[PDB]
RNA sequence: UAAGGUGAUAUGAACCGUUAUAACCGGCGAUUUCCGAAUGGGGAAACCCAGUGUGUUUCGACACACUAUCAUUAACUGAAUCCAUAGGUUAAUGAGGCGAACCGGGGGAACUGAAACAUCUAAGUACCCCGAGGAAAAGAAAUCAACCGAGAUUCCCCCAG
RNA sequence: AGGGUGACAGCCCCGUACACAAAAAUGCACAUGCUGUGAGCUCGAUGAGUAGGGCGGGACACGUGGUAUCCUGUCUGAAUA
RNA sequence: UUUUGUAUAAUGGGUCAGCGACUUAUAUUCUGUAGCAAGGUUAACCGAAUAGGGGAGCCGAAGGGAAACCGAGUCUUAACUGGGCGUUAAGUUGCAGGGUAUAGACCCGAAACCCGGUGAUCUAGCCAUGGGCAGGUUGAAGGUUGGGUAACACUAACUGGAGGACCGAACCGACUAAUGUUGAAAAAUUAGCGGAUGACUUGUGGCUGGGGGUGAAAGGCCAAUCAAACCGGGAGAUAGCU
RNA sequence: GUUUAUUAAAAACACAGCACUGUGCAAACACGAAAGUGGACGUAUACGGUGUGACGCCUGCCCGGUGCCGGAAGGUUAAUU
RNA sequence: UGAGCCUUGAUGUGUAGGAUAGGUGGGAGGCUUUGAAGUGUGGACGCCAGUCUGCAUGGAGCCGACCUUGAAAUACCACCCUUUAAUGUUUGAUGUUCUAACGUUGACCCGUAAUCCGGGUUGCGGACAGUGUCUGGUGGGUAGUUUGACUGGGGCGGUCU
RNA sequence: GCUUGACUGCGAGCGUGACGGCGCGAGCAGGUGCGAAAGCAGGUCAUAGUGAUCCGGUGGUUCUGAAUGGAAGGGCCAUC
């Protein structure tokens, strides 16, 4: 009875070795103690279908794997507005919570859910970004001057 | 359909009817005790004894109906033992037994004949058993043929003692 | 035809030949109505513990014989247009 | 009737009447008869149904040889002077008949073998549940008391009531004789006889089924049947016998 | 005590006792294709089979034959291969 | 304790010789810091000459055309005949151990108000036992049968061409 | 003394048997032996010394050969 091991049994084989092992074996030991299951050229693919398809979804993430390291190198320069002032302290605004203001003026209308959003809440007068607020993902600009008096 | 009828041995009695519910004949209904597969349980067949539920101008008790077994299915329930399964309750469907022969299948003699007898014969007969049907079975070539060809099965006549 | 009728009846009676008959039920046939089953064309597929084998038996007219073929109780066991 | 042979005192028949035994089917051969004739004839079937169709086939016209094969010849043999079988001889289909074959096969008739059922209301054994044994005898163990024993033992009397115990009715049986023998009775009667608290007997019900049962064993009993029950079937077994 | 119901009641059968043998319990053995049942709700002081047949004195020699028991060296020896 | 087997490791004195020459092709040097040569030595072979190989120390050396010889190097390779070493593995035998088939007419639990059965748990046996097919033996336990004729009856005896 | 006629194929005609069969047999062909030759020889002076068939075995024989070629098997002759 041609079997493959669903475990490591000891004198016979490793986690997949088809061996020619006697039926009585087969059929009252190795089948219930589930140390193995026939060689039916199914379970030969159903459940070295751990074999097969447990190892065929790997060679496309080993391709996918190329692609993504491949935008690494692109950008390399940002506009890093925290300087290194006596000897390197810091106390700027550069990362992980909040930039809103001056480039509101940024096209066609959006709402309050698409904003990707770092430290630097602008109390230093400058151009950073928002999303002004009707619709699900478009960018929005709206412009108003108010004149003094 | 009718002028005659109330089956027979089998008269008589008491009646029915005669121009259309007398009787007679036929179709479709209806009633159809008890036993018997007998099926509510039992049983020495035609008897005994229940249970549940419905109803009943006397509350002494009555009337009706249902209640077998197996299978299949489904629902609800539910062990050892967590799920689960077994199991259990109900409901629905079907079966059950009988019957002459023919039919298929499962089993299967001996007398006898061989001028004895064992191989052989009788004979896959008789008989037992299961199952089915109006017929059953068989049946659409993994068949024959003989280099030509035929073209499922079954039955009859030959081939051929 | 046949059966009766006081002995043998074509013409006495019942019948017979022939021609008619159905409220109702029901069958075998045709057409049709409904609900089931899916024809026709294309590429494919083509029945494995099986065929075959060993042992034992049975069936084939055929008694194991030089005995093909079928069935299979037992142990085995292919090929796949 | 059977026999060498029967008045035979060998068989059979009381008599009458009625019934009672060489058949039928299909094949084969011979005879007769009819038809056709080197041809004869169809079978199933179709059907215009005893017609007609249908010639599938069958027999015949050629044999010889194991056969291939040859062919009025052939085989034998290396081959025949030869020898064997053949050639010089009309068959065929009906009808009728004589025989044969297969079938029960002229009729009757076994003992028996096998299959499937029915039977333990008789009997045999067992199981369960109930009943029966008048009356009279015998007097075991044990017990009590007294004696006796160092104590046991042992012993006498009284008691006690054992036993496939004794005598003997019911009850169960059946040793002898006679009767009876077409009986009163398909096993009894009569006079005697054995057992009669037991391995007893009996009632009711139950179980065991035929090569099986049961058997204190006789091949005994299993429904008046037993060296293989009864009933039905195979079955008209077979019968070189009467 | 039992027996040939229906020609034999006996010296026959049985019997207590004796012996041999088997049987370790899912016992041997028996009825049963089998399940199972009896043996036995018993367990070797038990059960089955065989023979002998109260009791008393006894039961002698023969293991070649047949059987049974045990042995397993070798010889021969089946299916199978 | 018996045999097979891919693959590799090892078995090969006519004499010519520095001495343990099966053969053809492939060739001019292979092996040696994942370790050389000169020594000791374990278990084998042995023509007694020395080869094969394990292990330890060792640290820069063993081996050619050779002079000879029908054949010239285990200098690297490749195929393969004679030879015997070794496992994975192959199937053989006996014994031991195991458990997971199988058995349980052991215990407890549930089905289940059940000494049946089944399931479960556990223990004990355990690849035995037991059963099927095949097979030799035994087998009046049972069955079917045979066991001649002549014959001054039959049998005994004799005879049978 | 020499030899294999204890030949092969046949066989007119006879004898004897219910039959199966058994027996006698001149002569013909072929090929042998002995004899100078005529001739003789198909076992032994004769009459006993034997066993049907079936089933098979051996050898020979392209007789047959279940589509065809072969073979198996069968037949034929010899023989057990
Ligand atoms: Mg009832
Ligand atoms: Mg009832
Ligand atoms: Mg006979
Ligand atoms: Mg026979
Ligand atoms: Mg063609
Ligand atoms: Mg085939
Ligand atoms: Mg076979
Ligand atoms: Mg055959
Ligand atoms: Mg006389
Ligand atoms: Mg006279
Ligand atoms: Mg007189
Ligand atoms: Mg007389
Ligand atoms: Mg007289
Ligand atoms: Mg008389
Ligand atoms: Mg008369
Ligand atoms: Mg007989
Ligand atoms: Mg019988
Ligand atoms: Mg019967
Ligand atoms: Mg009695
Ligand atoms: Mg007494
Ligand atoms: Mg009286
Ligand atoms: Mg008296
Ligand atoms: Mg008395
Ligand atoms: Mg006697
Ligand atoms: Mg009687
Ligand atoms: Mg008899
Ligand atoms: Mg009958
Ligand atoms: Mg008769
Ligand atoms: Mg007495
Ligand atoms: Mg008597
Ligand atoms: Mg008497
Ligand atoms: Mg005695
Ligand atoms: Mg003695
Ligand atoms: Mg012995
Ligand atoms: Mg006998
Ligand atoms: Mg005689
Ligand atoms: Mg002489
Ligand atoms: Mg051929
Ligand atoms: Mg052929
Ligand atoms: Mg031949």
């Amino acid at each position: 009875m041609q079997v493959i091991l669903l475990d490591k049994v000891a004198n016979l084989g490793s986690l997949g070795d088809q061996v020619n092992v006697k039926a009585g074996y087969a059929r009252n030991f190795l089948v219930p103690q589930g140390k193995a299951v026939p060689a039916t050229k199914k379970n030969i693919e159903f459940f070295e279908a751990r074999r097969a398809e447990l190892e065929a979804k790997l060679a496309e993430v080993l391709a996918a794997a190329n692609a993504r390291a491949e935008k690494i190198n692109a950008l390399e320069t940002v506009t890093i507005a925290s300087k290194a002032g006596d000897e390197g302290k810091l106390f700027g605004s550069i990362g992980t919570r909040d930039i809103a203001d001056a480039v509101t003026a940024a096209g066609v209308e959006v709402a309050k859910s698409e904003v990707r959003l770092p430290n630097g809440v602008l109390r230093t007068t400058g151009e950073h970004e928002v999303s002004f607020q009707v619709h699900s993902e478009v960018f929005a600009k709206v412009i108003v001057n108010v004149v003094a008096e």
